[PDB]
């Protein structure tokens, strides 16, 4: 069966600025870089970045909500996203409708959030602010 | 400082056979589901699918190499990926690269792939036979 995420792969439109954003900005592992792309670790995580002469620099009134959260931890949240916000980083949505999150965009508008909580956490959140017609299984 | 991805949430046109396609076909665990979304698992990642009608069924052709790849042990892989063609699940890719991998699109054009392999993995064989351009840190 599936067992989990193996990778995820966003598609950059130029090499160097992305690396950095992950890499410098966002703290992220750097393992390997090549002419046409990056290969970092967040954590359990594999990120490849693969540079796309078909990605386009995209505004979040343009894209759909398909979003990635990484985790961070309550003590480390407000810092991380006040810094980002300090560093002029792009947002992409305010309110808090999952929890304890910080919506921001990548180079190229892939939509990134900082979220704290499991989905363990979630649902127990959930089942006393729940969504509108929510059913737990 | 960030620890892993915390969630993978996707924008489905219509979520009935959105959760058919990642519950029923792919075998992933569903936890809620409200009016407007749903939470799965697939061992540690926390997948939300999240109904948006901003959400276009758009063909691979018209989308990036942004893609979400699934683990799944070598074993497994050749029948998983019959499952996958019965269903008429459409592939986007041939595999050119090492490790297993069969490439597919959700019902809304995500494009997806089942690899066997790890960071590790694909690592060792770079070191070996390295992209062009490749430095390692
Ligand atoms: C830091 C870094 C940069 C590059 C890009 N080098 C570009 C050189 S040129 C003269 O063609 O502009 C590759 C690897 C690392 Br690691
Ligand atoms: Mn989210
Ligand atoms: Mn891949």
């Amino acid at each position: 069966m599936l067992s989990g995420l193996n990778h995820l792969t966003l598609a950059v439109s130029q090499l160097a600025p992305s690396v950095a954003f992950y890499q410098q900005l966002l703290g992220m592992t750097l393992h390997a870089r090549w002419d046409s792309g990056a290969y970092l670790s967040c954590g359990d995580l594999w990120l490849c970045l693969s540079l796309d002469p078909q990605r386009r620099v995209t505004p979040p009134e343009e894209s759909d909500y398909t979003h990635y959260a990484f985790s961070i931890s309550e003590a480390d949240f407000a810092s991380f996203a006040a810094r980002l916000e300090a560093a002029g980083v792009a947002v992409w949505k305010l309110n808090r409708s999952e929890g304890a999150s910080h919506y921001f965009l990548d180079p190229d508008g892939h939509k990134l959030e900082l979220h704290v909580g499991s989905l363990a956490q979630r649902l127990a959140a959930c089942r006393e602010q729940p969504y509108k017609g929510m059913v737990f299984f």
